[PDB]
């Protein structure tokens, strides 16, 4: 039987075999798979309203890996509900496997430049700048680090309004992050709000100049320094170029916070 998944302390009939997800929601398409699971829009036959449901791969292994999947229903509850954060609607288990509802939304970050094949408009990319401060000035004012800021985990809201998502890395003040995106400072085990900041910067130096960000190497250190590649930064303009110099600060004690960033000018919209 489902079994329903939470830390806040009609349609479904048990007596056929199919599961919970079969018997209450309609499969529209997958969004997403890999070795985590997989991701599906999906239309409620109880109010018929669209959805996205993930569900992991393969039943528990064992205490470990049972707690380790359901934290991320913990850390999404922890978030709360913000207008720039993924809602989660519920989440249960059956069979072993987890699943996750959450409110529908549009292609992420990393699809939607991949389709574009080209550097976002500035003034696009201004709006996801902020959507995103705005969505880890919540995170950090609870003391919530997401851990994964990246262009995959940034999904698209209507009239150009982006939602950060994806919060089985969150931890309130460790799994292997990615490292492209990662800040310098967790190489030494060092970790803060300001890691998240370091890869919202790199995030949006992907997007804004359309190049691929190395996973090791010389150019992961020039990175981690305050040098951006002049090659592919020739064409920001002086307003951008500064507010990126302050995300990618090395020195986690001086990094700009996204408070901070908020406050400034050309981000006060
Ligand atoms: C289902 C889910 C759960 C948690 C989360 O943090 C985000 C999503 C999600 C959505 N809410 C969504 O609309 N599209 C997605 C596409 C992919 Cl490939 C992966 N996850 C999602
Ligand atoms: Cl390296």
């Amino acid at each position: 039987q489902p079994r329903r998944v939470s830390f806040r302390g009609p349609g479904y009939d048990p007596s056929r075999p199919e599961s919970f997800f079969q018997q209450s929601f309609q499969r529209l398409s997958r969004l997403g798979h890999g070795s985590y699971g997989e991701v599906f829009k999906v239309r409620s036959k109880e109010d018929g309203r669209l959805y996205a449901v993930k569900r992991s791969m393969s039943p528990f292994r064992g205490p470990k890996d049972r707690a380790r999947k359901l934290a991320e229903v913990g850390s999404h509850e922890k978030v709360g509900q913000h207008p720039c954060c993924v809602r989660l609607e519920q989440a249960w288990e059956e069979g072993g496997i987890l699943y996750l509802q959450t409110e529908l939304c549009g292609p992420s970050l990393q699809q939607h430049c991949e389709a574009w094949g080209a550097s976002l408009p500035e003034a696009q990319v201004w709006g996801y700048l902020r959507d995103t401060l705005l969505a880890l000035a919540h995170l950090h004012s609870q003391g919530l680090v997401h851990l994964d800021v990246k262009p995959a985990n940034i999904f698209l809201g209507p009239r150009g309004r982006c939602k950060l998502g994806d919060f089985g890395l969150l931890v309130e003040l460790v799994q292997e992050g990615d490292p492209r995106y990662m800040a310098p400072e967790l190489l030494q085990g060092s970790y803060g709000t300001a890691a998240d900041v370091f890869s919202l910067g790199l995030t949006i130096l992907e997007v804004a100049c359309n190049m691929e960000l190395p996973h090791g190497g010389e150019g992961w250190q020039q990175l981690r320094q305050g040098y951006l590649p002049p090659e592919f930064t020739a064409g920001l303009s002086s307003e951008l170029r500064s507010v990126l110099v302050m995300m990618l600060e090395p020195d986690p004690k001086l990094r700009a916070t996204a408070e901070a960033l908020l406050a400034l000018p050309v981000l006060r919209q």
